[PDB]
Parts: structure tokens; C-alpha cells; sequence
């Protein structure tokens, strides 16, 4: 039993195995899968993304090198640069997904083991219709944005049809839609990881509250086994077990979540500075003006799949920290209970379960109002100018 | 006795039943309120915000699609979208307020028993004169309010009279006068819950300061029934409820108060921009530039009427932690007290009472500072254009 | 024995009992002065803030009805407005410093009666001869602000001269002057009070950093009398004394901190603007433009002036925590100075000494970062477009 | 044994003996270096600094008061002023980095010794490997700095020789790049003791985990000498001892570190502003192209050379919180090694180790966010008007 990965968080490594972020071999055991890694996936996976880079740089030098009014995509010296730096940055987001993937594997497999055995303890995760759900959501995602992805290839190949060059678009930007599709993929991935230990979390404080309801292996499906005294030791050592779980997604995590986060800003300034200057101006064309106004909704829903669950764990945190004050202020005053609360109390002073990717930043619903207040910011000032 | 719910939380919580915000049925107790949700009242707030909605969004487009010279209140295409997102956001504010009432109500009864029985343990909440003067206070801010709203409404139809078209602005803004009137009426609803539960704040910071005078139905009106080492784990228990009250209240609240920001953000650059350029360019009517000026201080207060019940919350917090602190440097060093007043000083330092709507931001006056401090960034990169 | 006031906090209490903003009566100790709140003083300081006020909004109607031709130092509608925002702000920081001085008495008497308690336990606060040279240096700045103040007057009355209303500037402006001496004496007399109250808990960390030498009326000029048992119990009732009086130094002083505040940002933006565009466009006038350059000093002094007194204050309470560190990690392990320093570590985690003027920020060296940083933005937008 | 430094550390210290910001006398120990302060080489150090900012003045003057058209830096008023605050600004950091070498030189010594005791306590704080890594990126970084700094004088030398004034410019700009030189050395030091000192803490944390791990001169090359009880109130005393280690350093290099960050900021938007100037205007030149892209990065190396460590820094202090964590669930629950953790706990809770120059900004990863997003915002501004 290497690792024994299921639900939700397994149907992403699954679909994230063939972009080329997840380089496990998948055994089924009938409830969960057996995750181990594997050369060849991770052999696939560097000659994927490497080709996919080289096609991508490929097309962006054909359609910069071809000019500027010859050129459907860029029509201008500041959109050539301006597109540049987004296939640069999306390229460079793709190859830290994906050549990072291994070792992100790795360690997944080394704090999935603690989760397995704290699943053990506490018991489950999520029920089956929850977990379906979830898989629906996922997928409901994923299909939303290839079918934007395939929309947008279509109407950019259809509209370069009119001048002859209907498959040098094509060739110029295939590699860079398979690029966009991995980076979303990779940011679903580290979505899921992140709710289902924020499950466990929630978990971990339902076991805190029915220590405090004194019913009287740790949890099971309520009552509670084994004394107050002892489970709430155990449940501390979880909880530790939990903030290094946390950490190590962090950890893992950091340099692809900055550089998405970089990705998002750029793109909510230049998304909707071009949806705005085609409305203004001068629209006709129904169609550009509808895919801007999905891409401006696709890139802010993309924002809220990085930073939800995140705000979701803080949420679970400070859930945790008022069900320990209410335990607090119960219990005998002299007993050992109050002694391992205060413990416990300690512990959630000391450290806390947070993500901050790389450190530069805390992922929350406080950092998106940063962001929208430095987009608004730079749109008033673009936008004014024109 | 369900909720008992009385003094200047249930005055805005009977005018408010009107304007959908509260469904709930009075029932007077001679010096208290018995309130309960109704099926009844809840029906006739979601037809009637829906039939304010739909009668707004169909002024909305009758002001949009007569065109640009013909319309009075908008009179460029620019002011068209600025009008209709301002619009927008109210209907949007309003629509949060009243479908989501019954939720709120529901969240309100659940935690105001808990209020009931604090208060049973303190005393009271606030004097009659002090109750009076709340309520007087509400009154001045609602017909402040008001007669502003009347006098805009009266000053552009009477503007639009001249045209002919005296009957068309009525029909297309009377909802959303409505609207404003009841985003108004949610948001003194909300300031009112919010001050009744820091009143009972200051209360338990006076238990607790008279616990630390020593003098000897915890409280009484002073004196001290109970010895200081239970009346101090029963004052923990009462601050964990109101710690617990303070997040139902931020949690029912949440959504609509980020709306309220968000237009207030709108609403001071907006407001404001079209004030100075009315000043600089020309003048030639003296109502606009009051009812303009009248308009600014009226977003001013209606942010500072959200944020202020929330900054002393805060305060009072503040105030606990001070006396908890004189406390402790006090009482029998290795006494039973000194150990209660530790778990208090572990639940002061775990978990603290604020006001933070939907986790985006801390309602505080640093939150107006951080407000007032875009909005002139704003508007001082827009004034400067023209 | 009231008050019993001394030192250089007792030199700028006489020196802003004729500004009016402290009426006291002073009575001469040999060594300090008892003071007392005076109704004659009080008296006098309403009725010479209500002529200045009254003056000044007089100058400032004289001078705006005047014309832009005519006016010598308003040459520009955008000047008339800023300047007389300019005379609005300083006017109603004058009035808040003034009216508001009684109380702020009040309050100062209230906790000098624990200070002097504390000074008593301790011993002392200044050495004469610091004492000397905090009074010489406040004289060196109220000098220095006078004789600039002065200059200014004699500029803009000379220049005026030319024209041949040398008198009526005069008269428009000497209340206005009056004025800034008023709010600059305030900022002197609050930034004393702060620096008294630092000196104090520099000798509360020095009494701290004793008892962890234990060499062996807590304090003596080091050794100490009383074991370290008591001592810290002692020292901790102290913290919680200073921590009061900064509350109420911080209370008597937001008002007006949080006004000069806001009159710094408008300094800094607008003098700095009208000296580049004297410089790019034209100088012709050594004059102005020497005192532009001081008065852009005097602003950035006066913002210093306000600051750093916190700053040190602020720097002081982490040098006691880490005072008490050390102290922790020596002494006996279980004895009962052990818990005495538990004790002093909770009130050190709970509450800290620190200015936040009304709650809308911290005054510290990050806060002028953050000023400036402001200050420079808004310079770089307006500077820019000419 | 006054100091015997040695290590990487120590190769800064030689190499800034020689710059003048690190005069001291360097006694081989076959092993390490014990340096003490010596007077002569602060007396040349101060010559030194005091010719090269009078040079630095006089090249500023002579390139000032040619003209505009004539002078080949500086081709415009406007170049003139900011290319004046560019060598002011290195010239005062400078003066400050070598005026100031003297004391920080003593403050070095002073908590040296400490290093010294507790590098025995533990055990070394490199191996071999790692510091010849360390020497390896000093020199690196060093050299590539001192090969741009020699290609920007040899470009802008010759672009001068065709005009004649070949050595003019040499004479006006041989101060300001030996000051520029002078400034990287310091900002080198600063990094490399920064780092000794998060390579001790690094130890500390390791002899932690070790304390955990419970295997059974605390620290040898694994297991543990002493009982887990009296190692852990060695290691608390250890990390006060490298807390007070930690603000001397912050304390010595505040000011140089606060000019440095302003420099940063000021480079960050001039070299940017004037690469995008000459790229959409005309290029023309490829070798200044080149040189403004190298010297962009070098300043983004500058600013990630002075905040990287501290950021390490400050995660060693995260890593140590985790790791008293993991301790405090384990270990006997009434044991006396509970107690030392709670006092560790204590500590770790009142004092943090972290840098932050003269108290304005915390130096950390967030810092540099704030940096860049400052920079774009005045880089957006200034750009779109041109």
C-alpha cells in the first residue's frame, strides 16, 4: 500500500497523468488507486512539454517574423509584445508544471502516506455523493475551458481563412492552446489537493466538537471511543500532521501558483483593456467581443479555483481555534482535559494552516481584492489615455 | 419565548419587516418583542424585491434605448454605463438584502437565544434613555435619507418636465428609489445589530472590571454575587457566545456588506467626479450642486455607518484585553483565579471579536482610510484629464 | 501635590499655555510645577482660537473675493480652492488642538498622577543635563518654525508691496499664522508627552534588565532592594500604568494626530508641486524658491516631529520583550519567579504600548513609508502633465 | 581569541577590508581569521571614501555645468536631475556604508564572540563543500558586477571619443563606479552574514528535530549528549542568544540597507523607463540595449541579493515554530522537558528573528512584491504619456 489515492484528488492525477503534471501508474484497488511513480510517464511527460515548448516558441517567432499587418493574432508592435510575454509566461507556467511534476509527485506520495493514516484514525473523507460532485465539478470545469480553448482556436483559424492562411494560425498556436490546457489542469490539480485536506481538516474539527459534546478509532460514524484526555492529544498530533501536509502542497505548489498569479494580473489588465478598446471604438464583430468578455470570466474564475480552497482552509483554521475555545471554557478547570487543551491552544498559536506559495504572498480572498485593486488601477490608467 | 428580541435592534427590525428585510411576526410582550419567521412575510419580500427588480431593469433599458440627448438623466454614452452598472449594483445589493433575509432571520433567532441568555447572566442591555436615543438617532438617518431620495426624484422629474417626458422618469427610477431605500434600510439593520451586540460587550467588560474591583446573577446594578474564580470562567463562556454571535452576525452579513463597499468605492469616485465637473466647466444650477454635495456626504455616512459599529467592537475588544491584563497583574499569584484569568488570556490571544464580511476585509476605520485613499487616487487621475 | 509636571514636558506646557492649548495654572515647586486646570486660561485660550478662526476665515473670504489678478498669493482658481483648503485644514487643526485642550488636560492630569507614582517606584526620568538638551532642542525647533514663519510673512508682504496692498495681506494672513504656530506647538507639546512617557519605559526596561543582573523603591541609582520575585510583580503593574497613560496620551491626541496627518499628505503633495513647476517653467525668484525647499523641509520635520517619538516608544516595548526573554531562559526553572515572568510574558503577548490616533493607523516609521510613498505617486500623475 | 571569524564570511570581510568597509587587521589561524579593529586601516578607509565622493562631486559639477548638448550621460534637464539623484544617492550610500564601517565593525566583534560560543556549543556552521560553494557565488556575483560596471565605463568612454572628451568623462565617472563597486561590496557583506547567521539558526533547528528524535557539546556529528530536558533550555538560551546576534546585524546595516532599497526603487523605474524609451522610439544601438537589460537585472540581483536571506532567515524561524510543535505533542504530558517547551513556546512567541532596516520595512519576499508593484505603477504612468 504505496500510497492508496482515491476520489476527487485521484480523477485529477488521472487526467493530469496524460498532460503530463501527475507521472504515476494508477493501480486500481477496486475503492481507491495505488499511485507509484513511474519512469516512462515522467520520460513522456519532459519530451511532451518539451516539444510542446519548442512548437510554441516556434509560432511565436512565425507570427512575429511575418510582420505586423500580415499577421491576424498581432496587428500591432505593443500587441506583438504584449502577446509575446503571455505565450512566454504561459510556456514558462507549463514547463514548471510539468518538469516539476516528479518531484511535486514525490512528495505527494510522501505526505499521502500520513493522510492515509490519518483517514485511518478519523475515518473517510468525503462521502460517495460529495465525491461525485466534486468529479462533476471538476469536469464541468475542465469541459468549459477546452470548450472556450476549442471556440477561440476555431474563430482565430476561421478568421485568418479569409486571407490564405488558415493553417499557419493553426500550426502557430496549437502547442500554445495544449499549453493553456496544461496549466489549467495543473491549477484543478492543486485545487482538489487542496480541498480534499481541507476535508480532512473539517474532518479534524468535527472529531474536536464531538470531544466537546461528550458522548462517550479515534471518531467513527456522534460518539467518541477512547476518553477525552487521550483523543485530544491524538487529535493534536493530527493537526500537526495536517500543517505539515499543508506545507509540503505549499511547497510544492509555490513556483507554479506565482507564476499563475502573475499570469491572472496580466491577463485582467489586457483582456479586458482590448474587450474595452472593440467596444468604444468601433465592435463589429459579435463573435471577438464574446470571447473576450469569456476569456475576462474565465481568467477571474481561474483566479477564485486557485485562491477558494485556500480561503476555505483559513476558514477551517479559525472554525478549529472557536471550537478549541469553546472546549476551553468547558472541561474541569483542574483536570488533565484542560492541560492538553491548553496544549492544543499552543499549537494553534504557534503555527497555522495557511497557503503561501513561495512566501511572496498568502493565497486568500484578501489577496483577489489586492489583485482586482491593482487591475482597476492600471485599466483606469490605460484606458483613460485612449 | 423564542427570540424576545427589543429596544433599537427591533425598531429597525419592524421597519425593515416592510421593506422585505426581516420577515418576521411581532409579537409584543409589553416591554419585548417575540418574533418568528413567517411564511407570509417572506413571500411578500421576495415577490415584492422581484417586482422592484424587474420594474428597475425595465427603466434601466427604457433610459438606455431612448438614446442619449432625449434622456435626462444620462446624457452621454459613457454616463450611460456608468449609470446602468450603479443601477446594477444597488438592484444586485437589494436582491442579497431580501432574498437572503429569511437565512439571515433564521441565523438571527438561532444566535439571539444565546443573546437572551447572556443578558439574563449580565443584566439588561441598555437604559431607556439610551434606547430612546438610538432609536431617535435611526429615525434622523432614515427621514436624512429620505427626504434626500425625495428630493432627487422631485428635482429630476421636475427637470424632465420641461421635455414632457414628467411621467417617464417616475416610471423608470420609482424602483429603484425603492431599492435604494431598502439597501439603506439593510444597512442600518445591520450597524443596529451590530451596536446591540458591543453594547452587550461593554457589559461583560464591566463584569469584568468589577470582578477586578473586588467588591462582594453574576453582575448586579457595582457589586459581585458570585466569588471571582467562577465569575471569571462564566465570563469566558460569555465572551466565547459573543465571540460566536459576532461570526453569525459577519457571516449572515457578509455578502451584502462586500456589496456595500463596493459601492460606496463607486459611488465616492463617481459622485464626486461629476461634482467638480460641474464646478470647473459651469455651474448654472444651484440644486444639482447641493443635491450632488448632499449625495457625497450621504455615501460618507452610509460607509461610516457600516464601519463604525464594527471599529468599536473592536475597541471594546481592546478594552477586555486591557482589563484582563490589569487582571492579571493582580490576584493571588498562585491562586485558583490567577489560573482562570490564564485560560481568559488564552482565549483573548486564540480568537478575538471583528467583523470581517466574507473574509475579503476587516471592517475597521483602517478599512476607510485604505477606501478614501483609492478614491483619490482615482479621482485625482481622472479630474486631472479634464 | 496634583500634578507635579517637570522637565521639558513642563517647558512646552507653559510654552502652549499662552497658544492656548493648555490651560493650566502653573505653580512653581523649585523643582517642577503643580499644575491646575484654570477657567481664566480656559477662557482665554476659546476666545483667541474663536478670533484667530474668525480672522483667518475673514483673510481667506478677502482674499478669495478679492479676484486671481488682484491676489497676490492666489494667482489661479486651482490655487484659490488648494490654498484655501490649506487655510480650512490648518484652522480647524487649530481649533480642534485648542477647544479641545481642557480635556486634554483633564486626561494628562489624570494619568500624571500614575506617572508620578511610577517615577516614585523607579526613580526619576531625565538627567538635568538631557533635560537641557530636550528643552534646547524643542527651542531649536519652535525657533526655527517662527523664523521661517516670519520670513514667509515678510516675503509675501514685500511682494504684495510692489502692487501697494502691503497691509491687506497682512491682516488676511497674521491669524493664519497664528494658526501654524498653534497646530506646530501642539505637535511639539504631543511629541514631549510621548517622549516623557519613553523615557519611561526605558527605565522600566532598565529596572527589567537589573533584576535579570541580580546584583541585590524597586529601583535605586544598578542594584535592588527587593527580590526579583516581587520586583517583576511590581515591574508588571508599572507596564500596565504605562500602558494606560499611552491609551490616554493616544485618546487626548488622535484628533488632532490623525488632522496634522492628513494636513502632512496635502503639504507634501502641494509644495513640492508648485516648487518643480517654479523651477522647469521659470525661477525669477531666489526667494520663493528657498522658501518652498524650507517649507518642504519643515513639512517632512514636522511629519518626523509627530513620528518618531511612537517609533521610539514602539522600539522600547520590543527591547522589553526581549528583555524578558533573556529573563526567561535564566532563573530557576520551576521556581515562583519562573510564573512571575509567565505572567509579565502574557501581558507582554496581549497588550502592547503603541500610538494609533483614532484607529486609522499606527504611528511609526512604516506609516512615513507609506505617506511618502502616497506622496510621491499622486507628484508623479500631477508633475507629469505639465 | 578576539573574533576568528573565517568562512565565506570571512571573504567578504578581506574583500571589503580593501573597499573600506571592513578595517580590520586579519591574523591567520590556519583554520580562520581573528580580526581585530585597527586604526590605520579606518583612517585610510575614511581618506578613501572622502576622495572618491569629492571626485564623485566634482565629475557631477564638471558633466552639470558643461551644458547639455556637450555632456554624452546626460542629454536632457530632466536627465540631469534624475542622473544627479542616481550618483547622490550612491555617493551617500557610500559614505554611509564606509563611515559607518568602523562601528559595525565593533558591533561584529561585539556579538562575534557569542557567534563563537555558540558555533561550539553546536559544531561548526559549514562544512567544507558548502562554504567553497558560498566563496564560489560571492566571487561570481561579484565578478560579473565589477565586468558590467568595466563594459558600461568602456561604452560610455569611447561613445565620448568621438566628440574628444574621451578622458572627461573617464575623470567625471572613475569616483562614481568605484563608489558603485563600493556599494555592491557592502550589499555583498550584509548577504553573507546574513547568511552565517540563518546557517547557525539552520543548526539550531536541526539540533531541535535531533532533541525530538530521542536517540541519546548538546550537538555532535544523530544523537544527544545531554538529556532532552537541559538541551532544550541550552538551545532557548542558544536562540536568544542568536535573536540579539540577529538585531545587531539589522541594527548595523538598517541605514545602508533602507538607502540601498531606495536606490533599488529609484533604479527599477529609471533603467526600465529609459530601455522602453529607446526601444519604441529608435534603438540604433545595440551595446546600450544590452548594457540597460544587464543593468536591470543586476538591480533585480541587487534587491534579491539584500531580501533572499532574510526571507531564509525568517523561514529557519517557521521551521523552528513546526518543529517545537511536533515537540510539544510529543514528550511526556506532567514531565518536566513539557515545561521547557512551554518556555520555549514562550520565547518563540515573544521574539522572532527577522530583519527590519531602521524599523520602515521588514525584509522579506513580501517586501519585493510591494517594490515591483510600486515600480510598474509609476512605469505605467510614465511610460503611456511618451
Amino acid at each position: 500500500t504505496p500510497c492508496l489515492v482515491g476520489g476527487a484528488h485521484a480523477f485529477i492525477l488521472k487526467i493530469s497523468s496524460f498532460c503530463g503534471l501527475a507521472p504515476l501508474r494508477f493501480e486500481p484497488r477496486s475503492q481507491e488507486y495505488a499511485v507509484t511513480i513511474s519512469k516512462g510517464k515522467c520520460f513522456y511527460s519532459y519530451i511532451l512539454v518539451t516539444f510542446l515548448v519548442i512548437c510554441t516558441i516556434y509560432g511565436l517567432v512565425a507570427e512575429i517574423g511575418v510582420g505586423v499587418e500580415k499577421s491576424v493574432r498581432m496587428s500591432s508592435r505593443m500587441s506583438q509584445v504584449v502577446s509575446a510575454c503571455d505565450i512566454l509566461v504561459v510556456a514558462v507556467t507549463a514547463g514548471v508544471g510539468v518538469y516539476g511534476a516528479p518531484a511535486r509527485m514525490r512528495t505527494m506520495l510522501s505526505y499521502m502516506e500520513n493522510i492515509v493514516a490519518v483517514d485511518r484514525e478519523l475515518g473517510r473523507h468525503h462521502s460517495a455523493a460529495t465525491e461525485r460532485k466534486l468529479c462533476a465539478l471538476l469536469l464541468l470545469i475542465l469541459l468549459s475551458f477546452t470548450i472556450l480553448l476549442v471556440d477561440d482556436f476555431c474563430f482565430y483559424a476561421m478568421q485568418a481563412g479569409k486571407t490564405g492562411r488558415q493553417w499557419e494560425i493553426v500550426t502557430n498556436y496549437a502547442g500554445f492552446y495544449f499549453l493553456w490546457y496544461i496549466v489549467m489542469v495543473l491549477e484543478l490539480q492543486f485545487a482538489f489537493t487542496a480541498l480534499s485536506l481541507r476535508a480532512r481538516l473539517k474532518l479534524f474539527n468535527e472529531a474536536l466538537n464531538v470531544t466537546a459534546s461528550q458522548v462517550c478509532f479515534v471518531m467513527m460514524k456522534p460518539c467518541l471511543q477512547v476518553p477525552p484526555c487521550e483523543a485530544v492529544g491524538r487529535l493534536s498530533r493530527m493537526r500537526c500532521t495536517l500543517c505539515e501536509v499543508t506545507r509540503h502542497i505549499a511547497d510544492g505548489y509555490g513556483l507554479p501558483l506565482v507564476i499563475i498569479l502573475m499570469s491572472t494580473l496580466l491577463h485582467l489588465i489586457v483582456t479586458p483593456y482590448f474587450l474595452i478598446m472593440e467596444i468604444i471604438v468601433s465592435t463589429h464583430r459579435l463573435h471577438f467581443l464574446v470571447l473576450q468578455f469569456l476569456w475576462c470570466t474565465t481568467h477571474l474564475i481561474r483566479m477564485l479555483v486557485v485562491v477558494e480552497p485556500c480561503h476555505y482552509t483559513i476558514r477551517e483554521g479559525k472554525r478549529t481555534e472557536d471550537i478549541l475555545c469553546r472546549l476551553m471554557t468547558l472541561a474541569p478547570h483542574g483536570g488533565v482535559l484542560s492541560s492538553r487543551l491548553e496544549v492544543l491552544s499552543r499549537l494553534l498559536m504557534l503555527q497555522n494552516i495557511s497557503y503561501s506559495p513561495l512566501g511572496m504572498c498568502t493565497l486568500d480572498r484578501p489577496l483577489m481584492v489586492t489583485v482586482l485593486g491593482a487591475v482597476t488601477t492600471y485599466l483606469v490608467i490605460l484606458i483613460q489615455f485612449q
